[PDB]
């Protein structure tokens, strides 16, 4: 049992819930939350964006000392960081970003990093602005992941969406 409430079994182990993974972040305090990261870890907007400002820029003072340090992710790639306030770790990882022409197919390969946690709180890899299908998204997904994901959906139209169109 765990504290993820509200949320629609999809299958054995994919959950969904139309909310701010801000908000679920900070009441559920998760183990692991997913950023939607780029390979650079500049935090400027959309889901990255959101959490960044949500720990009043320390995320990306931890990243950019990161990225000096290691150098950029690979698209497909992850890295563990502090989740801050928000989670006890940060699970930043790259999802091909479809509106900088970057191949689709690394999309499931972003997906197997959710493999190496039993549990996370995570958003669609490369919707919203990373341009992506978000159905496609939610496939792949489903086709990858076998740890148990709480996908948290911020567009309530694209919620309700997402739900009817779910095979
Ligand atoms: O700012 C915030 N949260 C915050 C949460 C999510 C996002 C964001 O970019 N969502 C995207 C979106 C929008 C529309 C269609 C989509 O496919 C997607 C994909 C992605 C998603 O839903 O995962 C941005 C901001 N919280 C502060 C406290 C109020």
């Amino acid at each position: 049992v765990n504290s993820f409430s509200g949320y629609l079994k999809l299958t054995d182990n994919v959950y969904i819930k139309n909310a701010d993974i801000v908000e679920e972040a900070k009441k559920v305090k998760p183990t692991v939350v997913v950023n939607a990261a780029n390979v650079y870890l500049k935090h400027g907007g959309g889901v990255a964006g959101a959490l960044n400002k949500a720990t009043n820029n320390a995320m990306q003072v931890e990243s950019d000392d990161y990225i000096a340090t290691n150098g950029p992710l690979k698209v497909g790639g992850s890295c563990v960081l502090s989740g801050h306030n928000l989670a006890k770790h940060c699970l930043h990882v790259v999802g091909p970003n479809v509106n900088k022409g970057e191949d689709i197919q690394l999309l499931k390969s972003a997906y197997e990093n959710f493999n190496q946690h039993e549990v996370l709180l995570a958003p669609l890899l490369s919707a919203g602005i990373f341009g992506a299908d978000p159905i496609h998204s939610l496939r792949v997904c489903v086709d990858t992941v076998r740890t148990n994901v709480y996908l948290a959906v911020f567009d309530k139209n694209l919620y309700d969406k997402l739900v009817s169109s779910f095979l």
